[PDB]
């Protein structure tokens, strides 16, 4: 492609700066890992996964028998932040939905002996969860760089993590959100309400119409007022500037 890395880098750049807002996109092409946006030192920072956790919540409640595929998690009949969350719902749905009481529920019948060993296990981020089971890729403690965010992506997407390949193949199926011309983006959202400044993620890879698989990893600031589509937004339009889709 006859395209100057200069224009690619300036491109992706405005694509952030024309969100007001400070972040990086960090796209892995085999080995290699490419830095592009408005704040490059984002790269090896620490903020909370938010619901990026959902990711790796789901795969060790699957391995683990504390849920299926197809168990319906039941809408309790309290009253949630969003309406769209105040129903019945697979695992599934509630990733596509980032339902976070759904991922809470898992979180608990996993439970926090069980949980603090998976999450050592896999080695995700800072790898501490403290004490609290139900709220610490919330508000801390665990943490994870965009780097560590798209190296998991890839090895998710590789089904290099160790768990079952039925179980990574199963967490897989979930997270298809696009399909662009013959390429299917499979990613997960992440937005740290509890944190200031809020972190915002989409963290996944593209699967090409050939099988080649490209992980990115988002990761920016959320504003006051900002719509959780600007993180898909960029992202869509960065990938398609470096002709990944
Ligand atoms: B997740 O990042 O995707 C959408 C979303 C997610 C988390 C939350 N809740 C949350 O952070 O709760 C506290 C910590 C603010 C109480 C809401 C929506």
């Amino acid at each position: 492609m006859h395209i100057s890395s200069q224009q690619h880098e300036k491109a992706i750049k405005s694509y952030f700066d024309a969100a007001q807002t400070q972040g990086v996109i960090i796209i892995k092409e085999g080995k290699n890992l490419s830095t592009y946006g408005n704040a490059l030192a984002r790269a090896n920072k620490e903020y909370v996964p938010a619901s990026t956790f959902k990711m790796l919540n789901a795969l060790i409640g699957l391995e683990n028998h504390k849920a299926t595929t197809n168990e319906i998690f039941k809408w309790d009949g309290k009253k949630r932040t969003y309406p769209m969350w105040e129903k019945d719902m697979t695992l599934g749905e509630a990733m596509a939905l980032s339902a976070v009481p759904v991922y809470q529920e898992l979180a608990r019948r996993t439970g926090l002996e069980l949980m603090q060993k998976e999450v050592k296990r896999v080695n995700f981020g800072n790898t501490n969860i403290g004490t609290q089971v139900d709220n610490f890729w919330l508000v801390g403690p665990l943490k994870i760089t965009p780097v560590q965010e798209v190296n998991f992506a890839d090895d998710l997407a590789h089904n290099r993590l160790p768990f079952k390949l039925e179980t990574q193949e199963e967490v897989k199926k979930m997270l298809l959100i696009k399909e662009v011309n013959g390429s299917k983006i499979y990613a997960k959202s992440g937005w740290g309400m509890g944190v200031t400044p809020q972190v915002g993620w989409l963290t996944g890879w593209v699967e090409q119409a050939n099988g080649k698989k490209i992980p990115f990893s988002l990761n920016l600031e959320m504003k006051e007022g900002m719509s959780g589509s600007i993180r898909n937004e960029i992202t869509y339009k960065s990938l398609e500037n470096l002709g990944i889709i």
